[PDB]
């Protein structure tokens, strides 16, 4: 019932088709991304880690329709609470496990932020978020092993907001790439 990509390259080919116009079936994308069986022989050339923070490694630009990237989470690495500036956002596990915590949006009043959901993303599992679903923070569950995830954002975006969990106040942050197409980027 689900078209099963046999390689990362197959998955990318299918994604170019599914985002070629107008309407995106979210559950169809999610099922196809999940059906791909993570193969580190296929994506190790994008898995470039850093000691102190997670890295973002661009795989494909989707003919302007989306960004496909691989995020590398060192031991104990996690994100801040953030939004996804009005895009579709798909996140698939390639290695290890991520804990996702969904947060409610703050209002004007300064307040401790409220959790709405907490889960661990299993092996090969594909999760979905957008701004109407909530905010989230994502974290490697392991302090001894890495995590690796495949992210599709549509349309692409280069900025988002990070949120202070104690107050709900936010700051705009520019997203940078650690590498693109397997090639490390400058400082
Ligand atoms: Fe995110």
């Amino acid at each position: 019932e689900v078209l099963k990509p046999r390689t990362l390259a197959d998955l990318i080919r299918i994604l170019h088709q599914l985002f070629a116009g107008d309407e995106v079936n979210v559950e169809e994308v999610q099922a196809i991304m999940e059906a791909y069986e993570s193969d580190p022989t296929e994506w190790a050339m994008y898995a470039k880690f850093d000691q102190y923070r997670y890295t973002r490694n661009l795989v494909d630009q989707g003919n302007g329709k989306f960004n496909l990237m691989i995020l590398c989470w060192g031991e104990g690495h996690g994100s801040s609470i953030h939004d996804h500036t009005n895009s579709h956002c798909f996140l698939k596990m390639l290695q290890g496990n991520l804990k996702e915590t969904l947060f409610a949006w703050p209002d004007k009043k300064s307040n401790e932020m409220v959790k709405k959901s907490e889960r661990v993303l299993r092996e090969n599992q594909c999760a979905y978020i957008n701004d109407s679903v909530g905010l989230h923070r994502v974290e490697n569950i392991s302090h001894t092993e890495p995590a690796v995830s495949l992210h599709l954002y549509s349309p692409p975006f280069d900025t988002c907001h990070a949120f202070d969990q104690r107050t709900g106040h936010k700051n705009k942050v520019t997203m940078t790439f650690h590498s693109k197409f397997g090639i490390r980027t400058p400082n």
